[PDB]
């Protein structure tokens, strides 16, 4: 399949080169997989989600996304126009309030919620969780992310936006999950992107067009935007049978574009997520 005039990041993850505008992907499009977006919620009624999104948990007085951030991330995972995996099932877990923040105790509970809740959902091709969130280092937050991964979920987490070593941030620093840095359309490391030995992969994160609340769209930037590119890619590859939840991060690293990015410090992987779709 080919989607012309796609957001640059979709075009980038199916290309061996920057500077193109068509997204190419196998039409299976993540069908039969599930992606949890652990964030401010998802505006499920948005037509872009086509009935494939649903809120399953909140820790606040409402499950509504009153911010937009979670809706944007979910759109990059799985919206029809702005999504990597255009047929996946999306599940929203609202651990972040409408100001975009959450207590670590709530975020931990949300991760353990996903590890159990997947047993209530039909995901024959596998389960992914996208965590565009984080703060300072916490062994408890990292151990929750490790449990979620161990339970059979492909966990993708944002590296963080501190232009610093991700070793000092959580869940970014948990070794066993897939820690995602951000790049721009000219294949630079995004100026704010964290780096370091714990990074597994980079994805598009500067000037990313996706869904927003009120049935809208907007472009924003962050490692929060790179993470759902990788989560959606994992779901897509798991539907194709190329990999599994336990192995998808390594598979994505193995098959990534190598050496394309600039300003990667020594000791950090130079790897940009790529679907290797070859019609
Ligand atoms: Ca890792």
């Amino acid at each position: 399949a080919a989607q012309t005039n796609a957001p640059w990041g979709l075009a980038r993850i199916s290309s061996t080169s920057p500077g193109t505008s068509t997204y190419y992907y196998d039409e299976s499009a993540g069908q039969g997989s599930c992606v949890y977006v652990i964030d401010t919620g998802i505006e499920a009624s948005h037509p872009e989600f086509e009935g494939r999104a649903q809120m399953v948990k909140t820790y606040y007085y409402s499950s509504r996304d009153g911010n937009g951030h979670g809706t944007h991330c979910a759109g990059t995972v799985g919206s029809r126009t702005y999504g990597v995996a255009k047929k996946t099932q999306l599940f929203g877990v609202k651990v972040l309030d409408d100001n975009g923040s959450g207590q670590y105790s709530t975020i931990i509970a949300g991760m353990d919620f996903v590890a159990s809740d997947k047993n209530n959902r039909n995901c024959p091709k596998g389960v992914v969780a996208s965590l565009s969130l984080g703060g300072g280092y916490s062994s408890s937050v990292n151990s929750a992310a490790a449990r979620l991964q161990s339970s059979g979920v492909m966990v993708a987490v944002a590296a963080g936006n501190n232009n610093a070593d991700a070793r000092n941030y959580s869940p970014a620093s948990e070794p066993s999950v897939c820690t995602v840095g951000a790049s721009d359309r000219y294949d630079r490391r995004s100026s704010f992107s964290n780096y370091g030995s714990v990074l597994d992969i980079f994805g598009p994160g500067t000037d990313i067009l996706s869904t927003w609340i009120g049935g809208s769209t907007r472009s924003i930037s962050g490692t929060s935007m790179a993470t759902p590119h990788v989560a959606g890619l994992a779901a897509y590859l798991m539907t194709l049978g190329k990999t599994t939840a336990a192995s998808a991060c390594r598979y994505i690293a193995d098959t990534a574009n190598k050496g394309d990015l600039s300003n990667i410090p020594f000791g950090t992987v130079n790897l940009l997520a790529y679907n290797n779709y070859q019609a």
